[PDB]
């Protein structure tokens, strides 16, 4: 079994001014069933986060050790923490959330059939039968109830078979018969050699009789720590006799909460500093401090198994909530039909270039501004990514690449195919076969580079408010330097370097080089030369040298390697912004 | 006192296929302390939502009556419902959330000093002293703990002094000494004549002795309803003897949950249809059905008091989280400085018009695309608006106008002032005093009309992903018809009507009429006329004739009344999309 030890644990929270949650706290949690009791605000979820390695260590002032050695790197992949506020995906099902966490947190030497045989056993043992194929709700569509969602969070961290299991009040939201059935399941599990540390509120006497160790937190200090059977006899010596209460857990928390002003105002030298100084002078503290001195990432599944399940769960959210993908395809058709109907029948005339160089500007501007909706990719599921990363589900690189494919394929690749096809059979652009696919590839790369910039601004962010705003004003900034309204050669030298940062300038140049190269506009001529007066812009090549565009075949693909270097750079910024996010 | 009565209550939920949550349920809840016990998934939050008029009545199949009459329209402003999942604003404080709900749900005949004197009494009685001036947390920054946030939700619906109070498990998350101190506060409150209906999980024996009425739900049916003192003696006649349990609430839920598969698998003709048929033949059902047959918006504060508190709370969120407003002002300065540095020193030349008509296009394009960030104004607080509307805090029109002023002033009015000023002392536009303020007013109206369109697409929506996408592609659509790249007069008649829907076409026309009227460009002339050739475009009036812009003073303000009619229409769509939102 695992003997988790914690020695001289202090904590501090900056609100600046620091507040001392969790003063000097010492204890040992041997394999069994270790309960933490105490009032609300006592520091029970703070102690249980320190012990589960989920607090920022800048405020933490002690050492937690498993078996006398410090915590390994594969601790989240060997332990479980059921947290208090039930971070469950509410577009999946009770069985689907159990299928996801069994797939990524159990090793793949087990069959997918035998993984589901263990999911059925946990659904039966937790009593989730009538809601197993019913959706966990979100905060707008109700679904599964609060106690049935609580048992889903318990069961997701229970198929994984952890050796140390932490539970943040596992039976609040449960009734007195399901709460006893859950701790009798844990007591059965704890007798296989598991260390189970939990906090609990209002346990009944049949639940309290299961405890192997008792911890009593109040105001951040320890009122008692030791066995639960020798807990009632500890308070008899301190002047508190038991049986005005048939339940000892109702007796223990009437002592350590008598100083509370709710209890003093309703039906009724500090009590905390008196009860805490009794404990450090007692024999239970000398027993544990003379025992503490004797004691004093390699994920479960591979990268490709986690990549094939983050994207599998991401595609099921898009096939269940296909609002933004149907609306993407709908307003891409009616925009491609309108752009094709305005510039319908492009002539080779004196005004056939500003129609052509004005239609390829609105194709590029559309693919850039459509990518502002990629800001919400890592923002709406930030709480679920942070919870499931510290729980040991996946790498950051598995989640990052798996969630890319739910934004790359259905929102950027596919609406750049049907947008290129629609404005090709109705405009009359360069009619060859290769220039159709160069135009399709160019519209994809400005959709990928502008989406990678949407991820680089918005990764690791809680709201979309700063990121959408910096997304659109950076695209108005990149549209000044696109090379259409104001000429890039007449820009002064201290500002003309900003044209190399412009995503629309690379797309519009590659669309201009693909379209105008080999065209001729001056035919229709007289015995005299042509008879407009700029004088004339006959060849598509001389239009390109006026813009400053190279006529070599490198002058086309210079713009496609500069958009590929903007995809790699902006997706490395966006990856590291999720990697170095503070997830405590 | 209020005698709430519910008769033949049924419910149904479409998952399509219908599921019968809450079968035939009858009962009476007289002034006192009425508890609802039962297992998880029994239908306790569904009965407590039916009774509080928070369920969609398309599935509801009975009648709930207060004092034998149907409930009035001012029921949410006379009752209180503490819901289960603690919808609290986490950027405010425990005292600030209590100050907000006392200001909008207590009448203003009470002084603001005496409202805060009652807030201090509720903070003392609930034991919220050490966290009263500490922030309730969000899901990313922890703050107040789970039980201390639970008591904030209780206290917000308790300063209001409701006559009927519903509580959705008010003591889950509380410990056994604060849970007793909360129900002793309710028992003191219930003896003034209040009807207090609650559901409860795992009550101790001192809490169970406070109940005046007991209701036992299991799988949607009623296992018992009547007094709580005569509840133990009801199950003695049905074959269940009590004292293997010293707590009767632990005895009642071991009967009605013995059919649960968690209890059958752990330490161990249907039981529900056997226990439900015993009750309908009992004397407690004949007593209540022969008593049920004998029985069978005007907000608290005014519109202006609610408008001055929704905006007061909205400004405190912007002064506490000023990320998107500082970033708005920063990238408006460096964009106005870049636009002013590219077109620096606008000259009156042959190419001084496409510099001028190209700089007023990027000023209009910026004010439209900056307004995409107005999409999440009503989206990120949709759960808090829906909760606080059905709780009777404000009207929709109070919240709508109060939340406009947190998006109108700091994000659209102020960044259109400093954007107009910056590109005026460095460009050299129309140098009069009135044309500076016409240019400032024009940039404000395209920022208001484009933000009102951001609200019209995004009001009543849970994600910003569809609405940001339809925002930016509608602005690319409106930029084709702005009248710069493709000429509006050469557009065919079946497509040229779409130029009247274009917000940038109205702003850019009013910016062109303000700028070019009275300018002259052909000076610098010879003995010959000018000697470039298209031929020339000398006066600014003949440039405006070529664009198709009226030269009358109405031709300027035609564009400002068409943007004002787009503000009124898009803010009426956005208001009605919050008004007719299904908030059940
Ligand atoms: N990061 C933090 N910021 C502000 N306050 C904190 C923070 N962490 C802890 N606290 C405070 O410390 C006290 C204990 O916190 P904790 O969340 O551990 O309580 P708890 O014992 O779990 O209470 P409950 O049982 O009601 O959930 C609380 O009163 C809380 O307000
Ligand atoms: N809108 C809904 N969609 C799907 N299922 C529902 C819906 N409403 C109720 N249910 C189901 O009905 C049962 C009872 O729902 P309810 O939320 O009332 O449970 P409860 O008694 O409050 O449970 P708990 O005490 O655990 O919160 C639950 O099992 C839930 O799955
Ligand atoms: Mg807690
Ligand atoms: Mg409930």
């Amino acid at each position: 079994g695992a003997v988790l030890s914690f020695h001289n644990i202090c904590y501090r929270v900056k609100l600046p001014v620091e507040k001392e949650i969790l003063s000097n706290i010492n204890g040992i949690m041997k394999p069994g069933l270790n309960a933490i009791l105490g009032p609300t605000g006592g520091g029970k979820s703070s102690l249980l986060d320190v012990l589960a390695a989920r607090k920022d260590p800048s405020g933490l002032s002690g050492d937690v050790l498993i078996n006398g050695a410090p915590r390994p790197a594969n601790f989240k992949c060997n332990s479980g923490y059921v947290v208090q506020d039930d971070v469950v995906m509410g577009t999946l099902t009770v069985r689907e959330n159990l299928q996801f966490s069994a797939a990524l947190r159990l090793a793949t030497t087990m069959t997918n059939h035998e993984k589901n045989e263990r999911i059925n056993r946990v659904i039966q043992e937790l009593g989730l039968d009538k809601v197993a194929d019913s959706k966990v709700g979100t905060q707008f569509i109700r679904g599964v109830s609060g106690g049935e969602r609580k048992r889903t969070s318990i069961g997701m961290e229970l198929i994984t078979d952890p050796s140390i299991l932490f539970l943040d009040q596992p039976t609040t939201g449960l009734d007195s018969s399901t709460a006893n059935a859950v701790l009798l399941l844990l007591k059965r599990m704890s007798k296989q050699g598991r260390t189970i540390i939990f906090s609990i509120h209002q346990p009944r006497y049949s639940i309290f009789k299961l405890f192997d160790s008792l911890t009593l937190l109040a105001s951040g200090r320890l009122m008692f720590h030791g066995p639960a059977q020798e807990a009632l006899g500890y308070f008899e010596s301190a002047g508190y006799h038991c049986e005005a209460y048939n339940n000892p857990a109702d007796f223990f928390l009437d002592i350590i909460n008598g100083d509370s002003t709710a209890v003093a105002l309703n039906r009724e030298k500090p009590l905390i500093e008196k009860l805490a100084e009794i404990y450090v002078n007692s024999s239970f503290y000398k027993e544990t401090k003379a025992e503490l001195h004797q004691l004093s990432i390699s994920y479960t599944t591979s990268f490709c198994h986690q990549l094939r399940w983050v994207s599998k769960r991401s595609f099921k959210n898009l096939l269940g909530n296909p609002q933004a993908s149907i609306a993407q395809i709908i307003v891409t058709v009616v925009l491609g039909l309108v752009i094709g109907a305005i510039y319908f029948g492009l002539k080779n005339d004196s005004t056939g270039i500003q129609n052509r160089a004005g239609v390829l500007f609105f194709l590029t501007t559309n693919q850039c501004f459509s990518s502002v909706s990629a800001v919400e990719l890592f923002v709406v599921e930030k709480k679920l990514f942070i919870h499931e990363y510290i729980s040991g589900y996946y790498r950051v690189s598995s989640y990052f690449l798996g969630k890319l494919l739910s934004d790359l394929l259905p929102m950027r690749m596919l609406p750049s195919i049907i947008f290129t096809c629609i404005v090709y059979f109705m405009l009359g652009l360069k009619p060859k076969a290769d220039a159709f696919f160069v135009m399709m590839f160019t519209l994809m790369m400005v959709a990928y580079s502008a989406s990678s910039m949407a991820l680089a601004i918005a990764a690791g962010q809680s709201v979309v408010s700063v990121a959408t705003l910096l997304m659109t004003i950076c695209f108005v900034f990149m549209m000044i330097f696109s090379g259409l309204l104001v000429n890039l050669t007449t820009i002064a030298s201290w500002l003309s370097w900003l044209q190399y940062f412009s995503i629309p300038r690379y797309g519009f140049t590659a669309l201009q080089h693909n379209e105008f190269l080999g065209q001729n506009f001056c035919p229709g001529l007289n015995a005299t030369g042509n008879n407009p007066c700029n004088y004339a812009t006959c060849t598509g090549e001389e239009y390109l040298v006026k813009q400053g565009i190279d006529l070599s075949p490198w002058g086309l693909w210079k713009n496609h390697v500069a958009l590929a270097c903007m995809i790699v750079i902006f997706l490395t910024i966006a990856y590291l912004k999720l990697l170095f996010l503070k997830k405590y």
